[PDB]
């Protein structure tokens, strides 16, 4: 029977890599592994189990022993001393190792060279628990202690071992002990290497899985907690991390299904026997990786409570794992993660539930989507199927489903079959071309982190990680840190940053773009020395510190109804003085500043040559992990004054953050100043932009070289190009003297100014809303693709309606017109562009008007309800004279046949006006457009109107904005049905 394990897949796969794999395994010669999964024995003797896949592709266990379970605090190094914190560490039982005595560097506040470093008694122990129960004895002690992680203690054995977790390991030594297809290494710290070159191609292997769920009541999501509602089939495949290509197929099912050569059809007789075969098709597959949509919120609590239900989930458990047998209760404590709260935006949260199986790391590609697309609305499979421009089958809606398995259709069964397949094929390529492993091991590999922590953790610990990783290292005088949060909870807000009004309106004469920060608030820690080793709090040795000469920055900020003051020492250039946080800083930007330039040089390459090269797919691989990378740097360097802003972290320093936004701040009022003493005007400035204006003395020459011309239309539109030309070499003029100016303020070169295109038409509606047309090198007005940053256009927009009058008004507003020509406001050409669309009615048609709706019992919106009881009464009352069920039968597995609002006669509700597109072209009657103007396309131009000044409402509205709002719309919507009678 051809069902195969590892070992034989990857011998059939990689048979050359297999065979060099295994000369390696009996000669006993290092060899390349990497982690996958990651398991900490918690109790007893610590050990780290990591479980990954051989360069060929065998499943391996690496137990890592003898490592060192240790953490720091701030104690003299006096035996007095060491043996009082052993007397009230043995108070309370808690046992010990031995006792490290070795100097430090506190992370936090400034300390003199001679003074620089400070003791540190160090304690050893033999268990997770105990180390974890001492620190939290000792914190509530008072005792300043350092390298504590509490949770994660692989983390810091990633940590002080310089060992990534998500990257190539090389095994010098190891007692290899093979068992079936689990390749066991006992390995000890001192022989791991990590693998620091580029590595071979990874060979792990991800599994994707999918389950159909059966419910006799129609119409209603199956419920795990019911008896009769069950699993009726489940389906899988497994890949290469990185391929696509299915190594081979599983199905699992109830009724009989037909044979396929696709994937192997195992018959089932009850649930116990699916659950059986899916744990024993899962142990001997035993991938790196399971992985589904939305599994960890219905698949695996769906199973998870069958087996309870059944009583089998310690076997089915066992199966999963056979690394360490476990009882029901434990299983149900620790493996089986129950509503896990997994951080998808700053404010947007969701729960995940899934049994985490030791070697085999549980992924929910719902849950990457959500991280990858914080802000999308729509969350469907099929919805991020085609946001990132894949293409999904026919699914089948779950009524058919539901009559095919009470039929015991084998047809049918196979089409569940091969839809299932296909959505676990879906689900396979949408985590691989969104690159979610690689880049997440970039991100393990920066932070030292493991794969698990990458997926179902922020970025802040990461940050953290980083951070004491740089910090412990010798030439930087072995920093110590801590990972707890200390002192008082604070709360409150820093003071409002410096917010330029902006100049709403549409210009049309002055060129402008904005001066960009260039990583505003890392360059100010670069600048600053922004670092909480650098922090001095009292204003006395402040003012001692600058009489010994040395330069200090003075940090004030108003919080919480009281001045907060703080000096940072600044580092004066010298790599010495440089402070931890601008060393990380600097690393990181010259690591990315490498990778960049690596990544052009790669990528110029891979265009030099062509598509079917041999070495095109290693060159690819290369560059894929290259920018995947570089990725990783970026979104820490973004990420890190968040984290340094973020209260609750250990590392958090109020005055630290405080003087960052107030030095922001400051340097914008510098640079604003500046800008303005030389006679550039400002359009609009926040946080890190200036989109800054040329005086009008510069433009006079060629102003009046285009009025003493005959004026043409070719003559304006030169003015344009020579105004664009100007502005940009004049103004990268201005952003070179802006950054000399700001190099002499600060003395360092670290904050810089950068701006990277021009828009000549632009238009600014209010807070972070503009756009125009962006002049990157060549004045070209004729560029269709337009720059714009903050607008209700890239927010989906749906109908094809909305999308077009929105760029109609976008191009028609942007249009260059001379100061002699009739140059309209942006209020009057919205106006004309709207009478155009809804007097003329012959340019649009039928698709353009195309809305996407289901059946909806249980969003059961007013609107979904009326619709709903349109429908149910129209097809009741269609029943008595014919044609009424055929394409007109219920549609509550959510069909949305495109729903359309059809012109009926004349409550305003939209379900009223529903049309079935069969019927829409059979009949061809018109579509109800002003109900999609006055209620659809309102919104759209809603930001393109409340800038104006009369529509600001007096200052007695606390809710200005939305008063603004609706009274905008209220005036455009009596414009339009008051200009178009009909």
């Amino acid at each position: 029977i051809s069902i195969m394990d590892r070992s034989e897949i990857v011998a059939r796969e990689n048979p050359v890599i297999t065979q060099r794999v295994t000369n390696l395994l009996q000669t006993n010669a290092p060899l390349l592994f990497m982690p996958i999964d990651i398991h900490e024995v918690r109790y007893g003797a610590y050990t780290l189990f990591m479980y990954g896949s051989l360069e060929n592709g065998y499943k391996a266990e690496v137990r890592i022993e003898n490592i060192p379970v240790f953490f720091d605090v701030q104690i003299e190094f006096n035996d007095t001393n060491q043996l009082f914190l052993k007397s009230l560490l043995t108070a309370e039982n808690i046992v010990y190792e031995r006792l490290e005595t070795l100097t430090q560097r506190p992370v936090m506040g400034y300390r003199e060279k001679e003074k620089e470093f400070a003791p540190y008694i160090r304690i050893f122990f033999k268990s997770l628990y105990e180390r974890r129960k001492a620190i939290t004895y000792l914190n509530n002690m008072g005792y300043n202690t350092a390298a504590d992680d509490t949770t994660c203690y692989y983390r810091m054995v990633s940590r002080e071992l310089k060992l990534p977790l998500t990257s190539w390991i090389q095994l010098q030594h190891y007692s290899y002990e093979p068992r079936g297809l689990v390749h066991r290494f006992s390995v000890t710290p001192e022989d791991l290497v990590s693998y620091q070159n580029d590595g071979p191609t990874d060979h792990s292997i991800v599994m994707a899985y999918d389950i159909e769920t059966y419910s006799p009541v129609k119409g209603t999501v199956p419920d795990p907690n019911q008896a009769n509602d069950v699993v009726f089939m489940i389906c899988m495949r497994i890949f290469w991390i990185h391929s696509t290509e299915p190594l081979a197929s599983t199905c699992i099912t109830m009724a009989p299904c037909k044979k396929s050569s696709e994937w192997t059809t195992i018959l089932c007789s009850s649930e116990k026997n699916l659950l059986l075969s899916f744990a024993e098709q899962f142990s001997r597959w035993a991938p790196d990786i399971c992985t589904g949509f939305n599994d960890s919120r219905y698949d695996w609590p769906f199973i998870v409570e069958k087996s309870m239900q059944h009583g089998i989930l310690e076997e089915i458990f066992n199966k999963m794992s056979l690394f360490w047998h476990q009882k029901l209760d434990t299983i149900l404590k620790c493996y089986y993660v129950k509503e896990k709260r997994v951080k998808i935006s700053a404010e947007k949260s969701i729960i995940s539930s899934f049994l985490h199986t030791p070697g085999c790391l549980p992924i929910d590609v719902r849950n990457m989507c959500m991280q990858l697309y914080p802000k999308a609305e729509k969350t469907s499979l099929k919805a991020f199927l085609e946001n990132c421009g894949l293409d999904s089958k026919v699914d089948l809606p779950y009524h058919l489903m539901w009559k095919y398995y009470e039929t015991r259709d084998s047809e049918k069964i196979a089409d569940v079959a091969y839809y299932c397949i296909i959505d676990a094929q879906r689900c396979q390529d949408l985590l691989v071309r969104h690159n979610v492993i690689p880049d997440r091991r970039e991100v393990g590999i920066l932070s030292y982190t493991s794969l698990y922590d990458c997926i179902y953790y922020a970025g802040g610990h990461k940050v953290c990680n980083m951070l004491i990783a740089y910090a412990i290292h010798d030439e930087y005088g072995r920093i110590a840190c801590s990972t707890i949060a200390r002192g008082k909870r604070e709360h409150g807000k820093y003071p409002g940053a410096f917010v330029i009004d902006p100049v709403k309106g549409l210009e049309q004469d002055k060129p402008t773009t904005g001066l960009d920060f260039a990583s505003l608030y890392p360059s100010l820690i670069m600048a600053y020395n922004f670092s909480p080793e650098k922090f001095v709090a009292s204003r006395d040795e402040a003012n001692s510190l600058m009489a010994k000469g040395e330069s200090l920055h003075y940090v004030s900020f108003h919080f919480n109804n009281r001045l907060v003051e703080g000096w940072f020492v600044w580092h004066n250039n010298v790599p010495d003085k440089m402070g931890l946080y601008p060393k990380v800083l600097i690393d990181l930007l010259n690591k990315r500043t490498a990778l960049k330039q690596e990544l052009k040089k790669l990528g110029e390459k891979k265009e030099c040559i062509h598509e079917s090269h041999p070495g095109f797919k290693e060159l690819q691989f290369r560059h894929a992990m290259v920018d995947a990378k570089q990725k990783a740097l970026k979104i820490f360097m973004n990420t890190f004054y968040g984290e340094a802003g973020n209260n609750l972290s250990p590392f958090f320093l109020l005055p630290l953050a405080g003087g960052v936004t107030s030095s922001g701040q400051y340097n914008l009022k510098l640079v604003y100043n500046f800008v303005i003493n030389k006679g550039y005007g400002i359009k609009y400035g926040d946080t890190d932009s200036l989109y800054i204006t040329c005086p009008d003395s510069l433009y006079t020459e060629v102003t009046d070289a285009y009025l003493n011309s005959q004026k043409t239309i070719k003559h304006y539109e030169q003015l344009c190009h020579e105004k664009v030309l100007l502005s940009m070499k004049a103004m990268s003029t201005l952003c070179a003297e802006v950054n000399e100016y700001l190099r002499q303020d600060n003395g360092t070169s670290y904050l810089r100014m950068a701006y990277e295109e021009v828009l000549f038409p632009v238009c600014f509606t209010g807070k972070k809303k503009y756009y125009g047309i962006a002049h990157v090198n060549t004045p070209n007005f004729n560029t269709k693709e337009l720059f714009i940053r903050g607008i209700d256009i890239i927010k989906q927009g749906q109908t094809k309606l909305t999308k077009t009058i929105g760029t109609r008004i976008m191009e028609e507003s942007m249009k260059l017109r001379r100061p002699e020509d009739h140059r309209p406001p942006l209020i009057e050409i919205v106006k004309t562009v709207l009478k155009d669309a809804v007097v003329n009615m012959k340019q649009w048609n039928f698709e353009d008007f195309i809305q996407t709706d289901a059946w909806r019992p249980d969003k059961d919106n007013k609107a979904v309800q009326i619709f709903m009881s349109r429908m149910h009464a129209r097809r009741e009352q269609l029943k008595k004279h014919g044609a009424a069920a055929s394409q007109f039968a219920e549609p509550e597995p959510g069909e949305r046949f495109s729903y359309v609002i059809v012109e009926k006669q004349v409550s305003s509700r939209k379900g009223d006006k529903m049309e079935y597109v069969s019927e829409a072209k059979a009949k061809n009657l018109p579509i109800d457009i002003l109900f999609y103007i006055n209620n659809y396309v309102l919104g759209l131009c809603a930001r393109f109107i409340n800038e104006n000044e009369e529509f600001q409402p007096p200052d007695n509205v606390s809710n200005k904005d939305e008063y603004a709002q609706r009274r905008a719309k209220s005036y455009l919507q009596k414009f339009v049905q008051s200009i178009h009678p009909k």
